[PDB]
């Protein structure tokens, strides 16, 4: 199909106390439940979340309805989009099993496996990959002696990772493990900051007894690192630039979508060729960016709400 269905969606974090005594604003004003204004500048988005809102209706309005449509056999893509202290880790990991305070992710976890432990005739696959774009390279984060796989592209002209690692899941708390093993592999410096982009992967694979039919679905989902205005001045400058110029091309593409247009350049970055039949078409995406109401960061909340704004129609 062609839709489009590129959804982008803001969550400020509550100043913290700790942050209130440093001495500082909250510099965030609302109207509507979409738009918020920074330095008399609206910024008008699908959805925005104050500090107020829960884990629940940020997981609900975000990720819900994606995961109810990979049960359905379809392809969706989230994007996770912040600067340090902006409340990333938190909207998508959160203290883990807390039913009241877990993030993104392992609410989609235990909403797949309450699906799957739901149902008998239903025979269940999941699936898991886990990689990084590190210096255009793309790492297996399960196995670390595959630093540079490629992108091809099958007889159906679906994209695939020659070479990257899958494991077979079976219930909630393994796919956690896979995603904490992985993490520890993935590049990060200087407070603790991505030097690269990670794309997990659940794969849904479903057969039905009975009526003999098969379903299968793909979840990315893509932890950005954030953007840097970088001018080691070596290692560390390359880093910085790819970061950008990945972040670019995926702007690219996503707002190429958004604005309707019939040539979507996914061939552009391996990132967007990997994810090609996961953005955009009959695909369901949401891009979460989360800043913080912060003064001392006033300048790149700017920042990453001009980048969420890349995806508004």
């Amino acid at each position: 199909l062609a839709e489009s269905n590129i959804k982008v969606m803001c969550r400020f974090r509550p100043l913290n106390e700790s942050e209130v005594n440093r001495g500082d604003k909250y510099i965030a004003k609302f109207q509507g439940e979409d738009t918020v204004v920074i330095a008399s500048k609206p910024y008008a988005f699908d959805r925005v979340f104050q500090s107020s809102t829960s884990q629940e209706q940020v997981y609900n309005d975000a990720a819900k309805k994606i995961v109810k449509d990979v049960l359905e056999g379809y392809n969706g893509t989230i994007f996770a989009y912040g600067q340090t202290s902006s409340g990333k880790v938190h909207t998508m990991e959160g203290k883990l099993h807390d039913p009241e305070g877990m993030g993104i992710i392992p609410r989609i976890v235990q909403d797949i496996f309450n699906y799957i432990y739901s149902m008998e005739n239903l025979e269940f696959h999941i699936k898991v990959s886990y990689f990084e774009i590190y210096l255009d390279k793309i790492r297996d984060l399960l196995d670390v002696s595959k630093t540079n796989l490629s992108v091809h592209e099958d007889k159906n002209r679906v994209p695939y990772v020659k070479g990257a690692t899958e494991r077979f899941v079976s219930s909630p708390d393994e796919v956690m493990d896979t995603i904490d093993e992985g993490k520890s592999n993935r590049h990060v410096a200087v407070e603790h900051s991505s030097r690269s982009h990670s794309i997990f992967l659940i794969n849904v694979k479903q057969e039905n007894t009975q009526t003999e039919q098969k379903l299968s679905g793909k979840l990315y989902l893509v932890d950005l690192a954030g953007s840097e205005k970088v001018s080691a001045e070596g290692a560390v400058l390359d880093e910085a630039k790819n970061i950008n110029k990945s972040l670019s091309a995926l702007g690219n593409v996503i707002s190429a979508l958004a604005e309707g247009s019939t040539y979507v350049p996914y061939r552009d970055s391996k990132m967007t060729r990997i994810l090609q039949d996961s953005l955009g078409g009959n695909a369901r995406t949401t891009i979460v960016i989360c800043c913080s109401p912060s003064s001392y960061n006033e300048s790149e909340t700017k920042s990453t709400l001009l980048f969420g704004q890349r995806a508004k129609t």
